[PDB]
């Protein structure tokens, strides 16, 4: 049988922007993302689906129903985030004792007096409502991982349209150290007010996707959608500093563990002679970032420095895994291959013959074992599988996907990796950014009209796993690939 | 919400030949079906799959595991049958006072003395084992419907190969009134020995398929596989008498309800101008048979008669429903159309765009409401949905199929139809006659190697229904058609 | 480039029963096949499609249109057959000096006097019409291969329904040596009257399918449809004698070449360790038959004899190839595998990923090279590819199928095999026996309403090949597998 | 039968950038498009396929082979374009007495002296080579339509990367009246040097796609890929002036007809109550542009004006049609619907059940009739179907697509529309802009390795049409929808 450690917890992850809106009074118009998906030109260009967040699941108002269902499903841990924009919707006076021309931000002064003054600008209603949501979460015995940032930035810090047009004279988001500075303070502020409810903290969610899709993969429809290798590096550099500064800010107010959540992929060799391509890919997509916030090894400009203000700023690693990424060696570097991992046809099969989701992502459980063990053997920091799921409205593949990946986590634990939990990507369907509501990742189906929640069969399977703290014998057969004969090719 | 009457029971149906064998010591070689699927010529011709019953689920030895799982699933009723061949594997002496040339069998003398003498020929081991299986079933609080016949006939009463070759000088099964005579006695015998364990009786299962596929739809690979419209009528005539005589035999020993289980289909009009074709189909496939055993109206030779010995021989009706049958008025009468109901492509879509099972059967829940109400408004006899299910190894459609048809039963009850239960076709996969083991109808998947049982997600859904005696709000969304976009076309 | 020998001819094959009827006055009701496809029970059982020959292409009346199109397509050879039933629709007096109980038919006396008397029973109208059709064929410069038999037998020699019912007291077709006797005389008669128009003769078409599907593969819907391994052997034994006797009969009246047309398949090993299974399959499906009519080695009863009256009765071999047959070694024998060759899903892909036709036959050109070379290396008799084609109404695969197989014939010639021609299976769509008109093999599409013919693109491709006597550079790319991405899976 | 007017010509269209390169010495690196598809960031973002023009069909060196094949196919007309960049690869001195700040360009002085001086900057080698290509075209009796511009702009007039980055201080292509000015001169220059070879002129190809995809549909990967409704209008305004000025320039040197080629779509109503949506779409996508260059009615800034310098600048209309565009009325205006026309899944079926191409475009022949008649009834200017084709490497649908649309042209002529020719989009496969070489529109398949050309079956069908100047009876059946059952869904 496949039983998990006694302290191991099964739960779910969720994002504010993707799930909060939907109920009357929940509208939040002050984020770059909100403006971004409402933009006429982005819609016309098809960069965004046309669906609007205002028509979401309504977690902001129906959180009790969400939590109650999670409880009935036997979940014991949850990771959510606070929307910076709801806390500080209005512009903060330009901070002094700060030079924006300075490339590095080695420290941000945070003390009670600063927090007290910052508190005067905060939206108490939003702050109080969050406390209510989290109190309900905790009163139900659920372990709580508080994440500080999940993509949207308050508009007074980033006007995505301005930047998309090539105008860099306004709020430029992660392109400005002003954002780094304010994020550190913001993180400290939240921890200062919610520490009594939080068990573990996370500074941000998938920072690599933010800078990657925002400035390079512009067809993905992510803000500011300005194509530039150089600005992408600047964004990633600043987000790395932001993390470190946020880590110190939180630690000034709390003793709780502080980690980060990253977007992962299992790099697989097309051929047995592509092993070196894998390592290269792992360095460019994984190691460089973590060696920076753990080893303090970073590269600003064209020199390989080691910043002490960055070294050791991490207590745990949040692993977000969905599928693999096949690569091939090409003289100089390497290349990712279409028809595998994230680059497949929707509701079809990959070049390898494995079923793909409604999003066109290939079914590849083993990849999760690879990533977990890889992270463990390199840094030996404990971790949580903070995200794992599948866009599958019909629920044809989710049962197999759920059981298979949970099994891989079990396998990684037996190899010695310290994995303390598994959080399925979402309890209920939500807003899939540029893709809209059509991509449904929930264990619970959402009727966007009534906002009513339904239990997909896989949620009943998950209840068995959470409830028994193991993959029971009766559902072991689901640790396999969804049969492709009955599915679309 | 969709709640069922307090006395309403949810369970499953199962056949001896399809599920019993598989464990050591369970072999039963004395049936026409056993010889039929082992026949070299039938295999060569592809009339039978090649799979053998001896390699089945092993219910004969693992019944306790079956029953325990049904209990855990919240099931409260079960319908099984005893294999005539196991009870009387050896030839019984030709009955005296019996004229096989006589066309009608208006009565069979059954009294304790006859039963006592019959008992001397019975296989006590098989009889005792059945009692153990049924005692275990009852000790678990499950209501029990005892069916007397489910297709296989003991070899001493029918050599299928002989008949298939055109030789009618040997045991000819339902072509001989000798079979009718012995069946009545057999039924009385079983009721005489198991009445203390039985709640309700059924004489036979799908007699229409036996005579229909056996003598007309010969490509189906059913014994004796001899093509003849005339012999098909003779077979159906005798099976009708057998039912009536078996009904009287059982009633001589019991006061319990005695019904019959029939293979049904919902006849749908291709066009709004095919209404008359539907009625014609219903008369030729349904009404003629039941008007015979209920109204006593039958037609022998070419004369329309009314036999008093046939009138009123039925207490309840067992409805076996899987899909619809579309018909059109044509040159002469009417015609069934391929590309609909049972005549579709496997793992595809029908001409109407509805998903088809691994068996090529079209998804059509409404048809069940049609059949139930049709039966009710004509005879007003209470009934059980004795069979409903789908060949779906992957379990992609079963969740939708299960909830949708259960909903239709609820809808029929609200129309006033007296339906007392729903028995899903099989708890676990089994031997699908000429098709072999490839067609898996179970809520539980069977590993034919280890004989181990696994819970498909739909069995977890069924547990919710059985346990709550209703389609709970959380799974209501399953009362819909399986999305076809992700499925094969 | 791929050019063929100067004397090599490109043309087509066609059958009387499949193409003749369709025009007024062409009805031929005196064959076992005609009665067979009109039989009410066969239709009800689904053994036959329900389509009727009377509604065919109408070659009997529109032959000139057929021939003219073949001419425009550059074809220079044609193989057709005369329908025995049209010549002798009425029963002939039983032979005086013939003992039907005798197992062997080592000789049939044929002399001018016999022919003169036989001629008195012949239908001169049918005979004269055939002469007109063939004269038109020859006047157009087309080489002519005259085939004597293509399945249907006159009713006075075979009542298929009687036999199907197990009654062997009437005309039993190939189960009677009377049929063998009459066939020899018939063949001699036709050669005696058409020798001036014929270039080369063929005794029969696919005798192996006749005996194989008629008495073993009964689900195929071929007469008499009586399942019996033993009677299948008797049928094949008699058909073998019939061939030999027909060969001698023709040779008594002609000096022209006399061969036979056989149904072939390329036996492929599932694994590299199934080589012995291939040889076994080749012996049971090919060699046994030809070693009989060439080497005179046959097996009657259970002894391996060598009949001198059978030895050397063959001048050339007609190869009918459509697809492969994958086999695996099992126990002491072997087994054909579904999902390959003829046993695939319609309009899909095989287990090997190769596209399948409207008939469910797998695309496998190489198999033709295998069969041609196999035959050559064993007997060294020259041959014609008398049949090759595909059921493809849309014409999506025919272009690739045509060019690919023609290429394989070129490849076999370069290996040294003496192949003198390629006859595509049919100029125009026709009646596919039990399958009806739905399976369209024509280069020309037939509108069964108007009987009008249309040129599918592949017929334009074929014109290039015939016209240039080679696969021109411009169409070489068609020597490949039809792309499967755009096709159905 | 469907015969065309005696003067009606069948041929093909082709673009320089898409077909010229491929042979050694044919490289043209001086265009915005060349730089655009070689850009590292565009490749990384996936805006461009990664395929490079340098690896094309090689028309620049193999034109004789192209022309010879067109001749063999019976084609009698061809429309090609000269690449501005090849003629004037180097920067021309700024125009004195020209004010770039001026919004309108009502006239450009063109006289022999100006042309003489311009000629000194021209690349004689390229000019001479073009003359050779065109002389070969004419010596084969092919009617010749000379198009002046087909998207790529010389780099000294447009640096797409600069603009994409938001920098508008450099060569801005159609955003600068300098480009308009130079285009008029360029057009006059070419006509001045090639008039003896030209039969009819076209100023530009699909100007609407240039401005539309270049500044609005940025996900299409077209230069400069800068999202801006406003700059899109400016670009279209300038391109409209450019046309008018080019028309006058050419007319100063020639008496030949001068038209324009536009990208068309047939706007279809989703419902019978969406008729007004169609008209609105037609105004926004068609009428506004043509009323400008024909009626002189244009709107600069926001002022609706009527410029006499624009009025009457058109002799004929080039219709480029591929598929429909379904629209629905929506309160204010209207909306195009995905799942129809250009917005479908690749190698699938549309929401209407019609087959889609390798490019995801829906099969809709009728739309061509709609567009032709619409244009005729409004302006009564004769036209040519300058483009019609399908991305179909396998050639499964092209035969039906070709015959069906040609039939629609015949139908439009019988309605009274003056259509003088049909030019299938490309003789051979070529570079599909941002999509690369994967989208193959050719009647002839190109092996990009050997640069060898192959005849797809549809080219044989086209030869029948061109050769007979009509859809012959034998191929009439192709005037239908490609069967979807065998195709992918």
């Amino acid at each position: 049988m496949y039983s998990f450690p006694n302290s191991f917890r099964f739960g779910w992850s969720q994002a504010g922007f993707q799930s909060e809106m939907g109920t009357p009074g929940s509208e939040d118009l002050n984020t770059d993302w909100y403006k971004w998906v409402h933009d006429p030109e982005n819609m016309a260009a098809g960069l965004v689906s046309g669906d609007l967040p205002e028509n979401g699941p309504g977690y902001w108002g129906n959180y009790k129903t969400f939590h109650n269902n999670a409880q009935k499903m036997g979940l014991k841990i949850a990771r959510l985030n606070s929307e910076w924009s709801r806390q500080f919707p209005n512009p903060l006076p330009r901070p002094q004792n700060f030079d924006e021309s300075k490339q590095d931000v080695t420290e941000v002064e945070i003390n009670e007096n600063e927090l007290k003054r910052l508190d005067e600008y905060a939206n108490k209603d939003a702050l109080n409502h969050y406390r209510e949501i989290f109190k309900d979460l905790k009163s139900r015995g659920l372990y709580f991982i508080q994440n500080m940032y999940h993509w949207p930035l308050p508009l007074w810090l980033h006007d995505p349209i301005r930047v998309r047009r090539g105008d860099f004279t306004g709020p430029s988001g992660w392109l400005s150290t002003r954002t780094v500075y304010e994020f550190a303070r913001f993180s400290a502020y939240t921890a200062w007010k919610f520490d009594d409810l939080v068990d573990e903290y996370s500074t941000m969610n998938e920072p690599n996707v933010v800078g990657g899709l925002g400035y390079v993969g512009v067809k993905s429809g992510f803000p500011p959608g300005y194509l530039s290798f150089e600005l992408s590096r600047r964004a990633m550099y600043n987000i790395i500093q932001a993390h470190a500064r946020a880590y110190d800010g939180i630690k000034s107010v709390s003793k709780k563990p502080v980690g980060i959540i990253y977007a992962n992929s299992s790099f697989q060799p097309l051929t047995d002679k592509d092993m070196e391509a894998v390592e290269m890919a792992e360095n460019d997509n994984r190691w460089w970032f973590f060696d920076a916030i753990i080893r303090g090894e970073i590269t600003r400009g064209n020199e390989k420095i080691v910043r002490d203000d960055l070294k050791g700023r991490l207590d745990w690693i949040g692993v977000n895994y969905y599928t693999r990424t096949v690569v091939k060696r090409t003289g100089k570097g390497y290349v990712s291959l279409g028809g595998y991992g994230h680059g497949c046809e929707r509701n079809s099969v990959s070049l390898a013959g494995l079923p793909t989701s409604d999003f066109g992502w290939e079914f590849f459980p083993e990849g999760l074992y690879d990533v977990l063990t890889k992270y463990w053997n390199r840094y030996h920091l404990y971790m949580y599988v903070t995200e794992n799921g599948i866009a599958d409205d019909a629920d044809y593949q989710r049962p197999y996907y759920l059981v298979s990946h949970v099994y891989q986590v079990h396998r990684a634990i037996n190899s010695g990796a310290d994995v303390r939990g598994y959080l399925h990507w979402s309890l209920a369907d939500n807003y899939e950014w540029a893709s809209g509501f059509s991509m449904r990742f929930g264990l619970l189906k959402v009727d966007y009209n009534t906002k009513r929640l339904y239990w997909r069969p896989s949620s009943l399977v998950y209840r068995e796993i959470a409830t028994n703290g193991a993959i029971t014998d009766e559902i072991e057969h689901l640790n396999s690939v969804p049969p492709v004969k009955p599915l679309r090719h």
